[PDB]
């Protein structure tokens, strides 16, 4: 009635200070007893919002305008509303995000197509009343903090700090500066990948953190500055930390399937964010360390998360998980089991032996 | 208040014997509290010439011939004159380099265009009187100390002695003749690799060294010759060698971005050598170990050098470094902190996922 | 329902090439769930003989004598005569072991004592009809090779061959001849210590192996001479490949508590060679690489042995094996597991804080 | 037909830089198939002698007068007479040496009591004449240069130089002299403990080296003055690198028992120097870095050494090796293999478990 342990434990892959991402590693299946799709995906933004689905919607100007952010809410992600615009434009638009469905309706009562949508999308994001969850980018200079106050007035619910580095003097007093004056509105930190530098912005009251720095589809930042971190190795050893305190990491950068969904969210990681990935869908709009574009098209949203849903929660039903706090939970007591691969144990993947495909 | 050392300390890298590169690494980011454009890039070049920029133009003739010496001075930067042609034509160019402006000019006085050159180029690289720098390469060969005679009273200031191989009797005999005959001109040694032949030419009396052989774009040498190191490998075990007595470490070759130049100045190198990146530029004109040519053109160098200069300082600065000498103490105090990549986690550097790009 | 695997499993002991013996490890403890004194203690000595309990006493002039065999024999143990003596004295007394209780008496029948002796010592070794089992040593010279034809018609069970080392030209013709010549004689090999070197006395067909050289409590073999090997290792790397063929395994020597009995049967061996532990009871009587004597007295067998086996037992117990075949199942399918010991953590077994004892 | 490879091969010890000794490690067994007395024991003590037994008497006031170093010859080993004595007394004492038995007597012919002696000393070491081996100390300050005349006229064979470091100017400068002086004497270098040093000494030409320093039965000097090695670590460390050359090395101090005589002779020195354990046989005779004296009384030398021989030659036979050439060759063919000991596997070496011996 024994049998071996097969596979490293999570803390054994990054104890080998090796670079990891998440094309090195797999995940060992476990055992089923539950149904393919009874598995709970709820997941924290921030310390005080739960989103019924982990899929966030990155804040560029190719993916999340008007439309992007409906959706995201109606299918119980997010999106958070770029801002490489007008700050008058953007909060009109968070302002046409708000208003979308209501309950009592202040500014026009309640209505009858409101309820039908309630009924058509049940796993909708909702604050209070019935109206939908927004975020939004909010610059770090300091003629952005008049955007604040816009952004604010137009009901926006939390706010990314969009800069590529996150433990800057000016992003801390800004987060500051914001947690004294607005108290209500949540904060989430920019792009940190350490722990050594995920302290301060905890310590300055961000209340989520999204992580990795220059890995990513459209990003060239690390082959063109030197700094960065693998950002499958990023994610665990960041949320390692910042467990302690409580603040949700969000993953992002460089999703491009389900799998790498599954797996950022299987070492620590609460939600994810999506780029490239929903970019170039049916609703979706001195140096340069970005690219260009050319996302080729990948049909309508309603249809699409719904199979990103599917697949990620296939994904935690045969590695054995009930829930995505079960998942984190045999993450941290060492019972899911991983195994690296070499280069070469990667193509066998499903990438050759075809004429096409 | 405590929070783990995430990576490796810079010497921990290098202690397997596992032959780095540019690629194989990133530098951890640090804290920020310092403005992006005010870091020092002021460099050593060898022991008794400071650039007001790290940037060295390769000695080939692909590169600086007649034109590139001058900007590359102008923009704080040097160039060293070419050495596959005729002695009178070499020295003749490095007159054409230094007359281009003047403090009290001795054989057409001074002039007002001159001070409007001095005002338009704040960084140039000057002498005492207000003339630009300039440097040659010059042979091994018995018949190519005639050369030295012409460039001597051509006014060069500083040369490199060119072969592949630096630690030959030849080299070591070439620069004691130079160090006792012409003792204000400062010698550079021949493409070392390893700290046991950086010795014999620091014993010879070197002033400067460029290192790495037979790694750089248009260099075939170590697929044909078998001696070599990886360049990124070299660069440090060498600088930590050649520090104890002061020289300076000159980069030299692969540099073919911004984050190549970062991480090379982070590793121990005081400035570095640009072949394949400068040339093909608008100011740019018996066994076979080099390759034919064929780069595609790359604009005017007065818009290219200072995008070279705010990328390298951007990188400094998400470092947290607030100048190239405090870049190298965090360096060698152990305070930088690196991760190795494996070589799948390396696409993730913007390479992929795009239709076009 | 997850719980991690504390300590080492048997072969990540000895694949550390540090010489492990008994004294240098531990067993952890496992899950009871029987009495005390269930445990079946049944051990193969040969291919060819079951005893019902593992001790066996060692064949030297200060142990086994006339009645030290006897007592084993009663006790379910075997024990060797002696050969330090002249082959008529140890044929004699095989002898007078072999008639102390009968069947079938063929040169006086039966009795009723011998029945009463059937009825008092349950665990007693026997043979076909009711008389003991007993074993001899006999040498390895030529005109030793009569000594097997008094032993052979004294009605002798087994015999060792004694020497040192056990990896002769001589042994080896030694055991073709006896088996050749008595096919019904089993024959047990000379103090191995490598799977190397047990493979030829496998070969020639030994139907058991001794194995230890130069560790025991009167032997300096190993301090005058260079050879032998670190007893625990020794008794589990030899074990290892002798189990292939079915052969048994005897731990002999450096046993000097109940504690090492358990460790050597846990490690792989069958039974144990007993010396200067049972030596100094009641019934026990041109280099030199031997030590001179003094054992003080140690009571009488019969009280004695009873408590070997409450001890054996109870250690088998608490590690949670069911019988002594299940502790070497629990062994090979490496779910026993092991913790080496510093220097410094031997001394806690006892040893001080204490006054006097 | 297959079986594993036991043990650490020769190289795979000291490739841990751990400092071992001989009481760390054992020689694992190896076929016997040669009777036990035949083994070749012969060895070089330089380049240019053979001894027919590999002891030696080491140089000092307690072991070699005259009468041990003719006693050592006639055992077919030698002696070095002492030197902290008057060299006139040196010069004397060896010339009675030299004198003791004869070929052609030149200053009294031949004898027939010297014959009787060559018929009853069959091992005896001696010149192309028939007179006895004989080496001799002597020091290197500069007025001990005219001992070496009086030894020279007095017909010494051999010489050490003693002083505790051997890599000196002083040293190499007296090698040097003799070298070109007296280039029929053969010199021996002093006292060496890594190859790095050696090789200073085999370019100055000495003919055979003394290896171990501060390790040895009456020398403090280590727990005195930082300087020395583990003495089996640097027998093998040494001869290894002295090997390519042809010298011979001879291992000195800390061999007190024949078991140690066996390892330094399988870890590759050609001889054994030994003081202590011939110190008080029946006819041996500013800060402070030895030690006083009080070695008990050891018998008769020429009923001593016979004792050494047989066990030295015992060892080689249950080891496998039919020479100590092949003892040298399955040395550095890696077919020696090795143990370490754990501290907790040194005490079962018949230590323990008895109440006197
Ligand atoms: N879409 C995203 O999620 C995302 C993520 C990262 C970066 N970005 C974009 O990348 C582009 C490149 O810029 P970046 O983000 O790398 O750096 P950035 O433009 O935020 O900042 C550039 C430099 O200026 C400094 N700076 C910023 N605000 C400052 C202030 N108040 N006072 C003084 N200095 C200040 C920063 O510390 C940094 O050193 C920007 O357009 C940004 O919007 C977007
Ligand atoms: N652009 C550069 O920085 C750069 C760097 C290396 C080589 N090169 C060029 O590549 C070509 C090959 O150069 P290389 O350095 O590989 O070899 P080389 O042409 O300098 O030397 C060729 C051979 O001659 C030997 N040699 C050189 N000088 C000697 C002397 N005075 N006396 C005796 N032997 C001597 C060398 O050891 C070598 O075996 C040359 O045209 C050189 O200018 C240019
Ligand atoms: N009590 C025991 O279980 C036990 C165990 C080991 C040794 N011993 C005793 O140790 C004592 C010391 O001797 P030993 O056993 O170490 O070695 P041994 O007496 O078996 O052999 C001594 C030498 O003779 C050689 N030899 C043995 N038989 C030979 C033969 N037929 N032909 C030629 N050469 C032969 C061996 O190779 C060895 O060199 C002996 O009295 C022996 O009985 C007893
Ligand atoms: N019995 C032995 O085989 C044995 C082995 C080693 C040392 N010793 C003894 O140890 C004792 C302590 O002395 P030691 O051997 O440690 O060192 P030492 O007395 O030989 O030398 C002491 C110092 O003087 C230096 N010296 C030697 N010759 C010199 C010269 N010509 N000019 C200048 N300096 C010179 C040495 O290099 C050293 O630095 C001595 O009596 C020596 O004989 C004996
Ligand atoms: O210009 C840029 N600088 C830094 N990060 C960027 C930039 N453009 C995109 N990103 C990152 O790219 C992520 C989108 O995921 P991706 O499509 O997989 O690369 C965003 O959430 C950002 O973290
Ligand atoms: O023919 C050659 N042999 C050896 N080294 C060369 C040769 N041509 C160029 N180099 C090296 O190539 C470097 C430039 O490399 P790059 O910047 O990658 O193009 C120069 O500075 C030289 O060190
Ligand atoms: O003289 C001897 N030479 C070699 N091995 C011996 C000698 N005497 C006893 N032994 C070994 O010592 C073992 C008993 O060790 P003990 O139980 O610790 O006393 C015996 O079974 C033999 O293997
Ligand atoms: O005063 C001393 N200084 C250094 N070495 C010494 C001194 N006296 C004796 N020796 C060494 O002490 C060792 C004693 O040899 P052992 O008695 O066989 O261990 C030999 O190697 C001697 O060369």
């Amino acid at each position: 009635g024994y049998v071996p342990e097969d596979g490293l434990t999570a803390q054994q892959l990054f104890a080998s200070a090796d670079g990891l991402t998440y094309n090195d590693f797999l995940i060992l299946p476990g055992f089923i007893d539950f149904i393919a799709d009874e598995v709970d995906l709820t997941s924290a933004l921030t310390r005080k919002i739960t989103l019924k689905t982990p899929l966030i919607s990155s804040p560029m100007d190719t993916v999340t305008e008007a439309d992007m952010a409906i959706a995201m809410a109606l299918m119980g992600g997010i999106g958070f509303i770029h801002h490489n615009c007008t700050p008058e434009f953007q909060a009109n638009e968070v302002r046409k995000v708000k208003k979308f469905e209501q309950g009592f309706i202040t500014d026009p009562i309640i209505a009858r197509t409101d309820l039908k949508k309630n009924r058509d999308y049940p796993l909708a994001s909702k604050d209070s009343q019935k109206q939908l969850l927004c975020g939004a980018a909010v610059g770090t200079r300091e003629d952005d903090k008049y955007r604040l106050d816009l952004l604010t007035q137009a009901g926006v619910d939390v706010i990314v700090l969009d800069s590529s580095q996150g433990n800057s003097v000016y992003q801390i007093a800004m987060v500051h500066y914001i947690k004294q004056k607005y108290p209500h509105l949540q904060v989430i930190g920019g792009n940190v990948v350490t722990a050594a530098q995920a302290k301060n912005l905890i310590d300055a009251g961000v209340d989520g953190l999204r992580v990795g720095m220059g890995c990513g589809s459209i990003c060239i930042t690390q082959e063109v500055m030197a700094c960065g971190r693998p950002q499958g190795t990023a994610v665990y050893k960041v949320a390692e930390y910042a467990r302690r305190f409580g603040v949700p990491i969000i993953a992002d950068g460089g999703i491009q399937t389900v799998g790498h969904v599954v797996k950022a969210l299987a070492l620590g990681a609460s939600t994810v964010m999506m780029g490239s990935l929903l970019a170039a869908t049916t609703e979706a709009p001195k140096i340069a360390q970005g690219v260009s574009g050319s996302i080729q098209d990948k049909g309508s949203i309603q249809k699409f998360v719904p199979y990103l849903i599917a697949g990620i929660q296939h994904g935690c039903q045969d590695i054995g998980a009930r829930s995505l706090s079960v998942l984190r939970s045999m993450m941290y007591s060492g019972e899911l089991k991983f195994e690296k691969r070499t280069m070469s144990a990667q193509i066998e993947g499903g990438v050759h032996g075809l004429h096409s495909y």
